[PDB]
């Protein structure tokens, strides 16, 4: 027995059996077929039923969050993520070091970023100087940029707006707020939500964590858009831009197309790689 086929996103899994949820927004547990490949949440799939199912085939990925392994490879922990949060906030301090971190991630796992200033409602006179600093350098980026309080509420129906229709991973160093900010979106291994507002969210306090390890100078490069546009266009095919003429990161950053904030944390984060 088994009933026709269907189509459904996974939304737990619980090792022999798969959480899974339909248009119709029933759910059902399903059984994992023998062949199937890896599967996880936010995955899409073709199923069968029969109360349990048969997952019967898996949807092409949009996209793939990955996280380090037991051994330290990268597997993947969520599928058809199109949207990373990458929130901190005035308290603890935020670096560009690590934001350019996160944004260099975003790009590697081919998924759109989304930054949050966290804890608006710290931003005092003092700080500003040193805070709108830093937003303004990821502003003239072209990169996405909210400013919040899970605190006051200050700016929440736009980041409800931002996430509408999307599926969004929460993503940023500790203690700037992202469990307070689920929380407010959502009153009541990586699980898949829905906000009340609109789109979807995956949770696990292993992506929480999620951030970047190492790996390739082209990588790095790649997460710079500065840098993407150039790169190919220094003379030296061998350049290490550094102290090298015909650089053409280096006339970009006389020009003032790199900026130095960002020309920096490209060297710090570059010599920290292997
Ligand atoms: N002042 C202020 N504090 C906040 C805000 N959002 C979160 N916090 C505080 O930040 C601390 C850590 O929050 P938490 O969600 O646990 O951080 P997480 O480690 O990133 O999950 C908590 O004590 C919260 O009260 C905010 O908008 N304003
Ligand atoms: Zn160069």
């Amino acid at each position: 027995d088994l009933g026709p086929e269907q189509t459904g996103q996974v939304i737990a899994h619980f090792g022999v059996q798969v959480e899974v949820e339909s248009a119709d927004g029933q759910v059902s547990r399903c059984h994992l077929r023998a062949n199937l490949p890896a599967l996880v949440t936010g995955d899409q799939v073709v199923w069968r039923a029969g109360g349990i199912g048969v997952i019967v085939a898996q949807l092409p990925r949009r996209s793939e969050l990955c996280r380090p392994d037991m051994r330290g490879l990268l597997k993947p922990v969520a599928a058809n993520v199109d949207r990373i949060v990458i929130v901190f906030a005035p308290r603890p301090e935020p670096h560009a070091n690590l934001i350019d971190r996160y944004l260099i991630a975003a790009e590697h796992a081919g998924i759109q970023p989304l930054l949050l200033l966290n804890k608006a409602d710290l931003v005092d006179e003092s700080n500003a100087e040193g805070i709108d600093a830093l937003l303004n350098v990821y502003r003239t980026l072209g990169y996405p940029l909210i400013e919040v309080s899970a605190f006051n509420g200050l700016a929440m129906d736009e980041l409800r707006g931002a996430l509408d229709g999307h599926v969004s991973v929460f993503v940023g160093q500790s203690g700037v707020g992202k469990s307070s900010l689920v929380n407010a979106l959502l009153p009541g291994t990586a699980r898949l939500f829905h906000f009340p507002g609109g789109g979807d969210l995956i949770d696990s306090p292993g992506i929480r964590e999620f951030g970047l390890g190492h790996v390739s100078r082209d990588d790095v490069e790649a997460g710079f858009i500065e840098f993407r546009d150039l790169l190919g266009h220094c003379r030296f095919r061998d350049c290490k831009h550094d102290r090298e003429p015909g650089c053409a990161l280096l006339q970009a950053l006389e020009d003032g197309r790199i900026m130095p904030q960002r020309m920096a944390s490209y060297r710090h984060i570059l010599a920290s790689m292997p």
